[PDB]
């Protein structure tokens, strides 16, 4: 409801989004190369090495998935806060498994 | 526009969402096991045996699909009404085929 | 922020959505038949030969993807403007490759 | 060892070949359309509606499998006997499930 | 029956094997990259740029297919003759489409 | 040519067959679960825990591959010797990677 409450909820949703991707990618119904690639996309995003548009483009290619029109703006508004909250990307990845 | 109008529109969208899943799963371009599994997820959701977060987690795994950040909150706001409107889950499934 | 600003942003997002579909479909990690089919869906949509609901239904089938509850309303609000802006659908397709 | 013994062994192998195809196709890890199509190929072959080369060509397409250079000659030498031994193709299919 | 008759039959089978691979790869149920790759394997084999063991290893990887124990020796005995018979590999490929 | 020479050649072919399966399964274009499953099939076969017919049935299911009529008899004639030659199945698997 407040801007602050909205921000915090977006952050939690975005954590859940990235951690689900890792869980899916790491499930072993998936190719070992895909899993490493999704882990690396998520880590680079979290480390600020890539930005939302390029992460989503590469993700759709990696998973052979279809585009989501609200996904980039969601990420763009959540990532600055989540990043400040997520000082160790490797540990986040490890924790999502 | 009104809260009531928004609610009704969410319900119709959510019906269309679940009925599309069934149609896709039942098309015969899909594995017979997947189809039975998606039917069972949809029925359990509609019967209140599972909730939105767990349904979506299992669905992404079943279809090997990618996460949708707005999907859980969409479902959470639509399902209470749709459920009261959908007294027979088996008939809903049957009707979506 | 203004209605006009919102409209223009929706149009750009929708261009990016359709052009990403074409890029994905044309990448050569995909079946030649799928690519031709996605190109044809996108062109028909842009030419007003099909509408948002039918385009999305057919797309989910073609790519064996999962439904997106906010996708149809997104398209419905963006397409009238994008269409007036996109007088040559073949050139749009060609440009997205 | 004798020609007669070789013939009988080829027939049993060919029964096992066609019944395995049916079992695989009917397992529900497969698309419902594929299963119906493989069942129909096997039945037509057994009923003499199609011959070995055309059956194998269509099968490779249906299962998206790779060619087997010894498969056609195997089938050609086994099928005349197996067919005389297999007066009801529907029952064979049913039995292999 | 004679060695000469056996040789000629092996050659025809091997032509049919390689031409089927091309037909399958070129059908458009397949990825554009796979098709180009299978075409290139077949051409290199026919041009003597690669030998039977390496062609089959790469093919199994490209099509994600399973190994065939009699395939290499089949190819090894057929290829020397087929190659002398097949002075233009590009035309063979073109003809198999 | 001699029975002894034929036996030794069958053994080498069968080693190459099983080691290729492991290489394919371990390439990381494959699901982590598939790889573990193919490794376990190959080890059980080599350890005499399963026999040729059951190994091939399970393999076709695991890789969603098509049946090979000459595969079981090939394995049956090769395995007794290869097994006596292959005192450590884990090391064979490890070596094929």
């Amino acid at each position: 409801s407040s801007a602050a409450t909205e921000t915090m909820e977006n952050v939690k949703k975005c954590k859940n989004f990235l951690s689900t991707l890792i869980k899916l990618a790491s499930s072993g119904k998936q190719s070992t190369e895909t899993a490493a690639n999704v882990k690396e996309l998520v880590q680079n995003l979290l480390d600020g090495k890539i930005e939302a548009e390029d992460f989503t483009s590469r993700l759709y290619r990696e998973l052979n998935s279809s585009p989501q029109p609200y996904l980039v703006p969601f990420l763009k508004r959540s990532l600055p806060a989540l990043r400040q909250l997520t000082p160790d990307s490797a540990a986040f990845i490890q924790q999502s498994q």
